[PDB]
DNA sequence: CATCAGTTCGAGTCTGGTACTGCCCAGTAGTGATCTTATTTCATTATGGTGA
C-alpha cells in the first residue's frame, strides 16, 4: 500500500495504508515492523493493531537496516 | 343606790380539712414538596523530551 500527503507523520497516515491494503488486497499483515515513531507509540495504532490481530515489531532507534527492504 | 367590773349566751366571721364539675388545647410522629449545601465527577488545558 502507498499513500501520498502532505502532513507530517501522524495517525491518518496509519489508517490510510491500512485502509488501502485491506481494500484492494484483502487483510493485512502478520508481523509489522515499524520503527520507533510517534504514530506507532500512540494508542490508537496499537489497539487497531490489537484488534486485528497483527504483531507489532519496533526496531531499535537509530537502527535502519531491521526496516532495511 | 347606781356605776363599774367580772361572767354568760349566742351570733359574726375565717378558715382548715375534705371532695367534686364542665369543658379543647398542645405536643409528637407520619408523609409529600421544595429548596440547599459540604462534597464527588466531566470535560478542556498547560507541561514535559525525543525519535522520524
Amino acid at each position: 500500500a502507498v499513500y501520498l500527503t502532505f502532513d507530517s507523520p501522524s495517525y491518518r497516515s496509519c489508517l490510510m495504508v491500512l485502509r488501502i491494503c485491506v481494500k484492494r488486497h484483502g487483510r493485512l499483515p502478520q508481523i509489522v515492523v515499524v520503527d520507533n515513531g510517534a504514530e506507532f507509540h500512540s494508542v490508537y495504532f496499537e489497539t487497531l493493531l490489537a484488534t486485528f490481530e497483527c504483531t507489532k515489531k519496533q526496531r531499535p532507534p537509530a537502527k535502519a537496516r531491521f526496516g532495511s527492504v
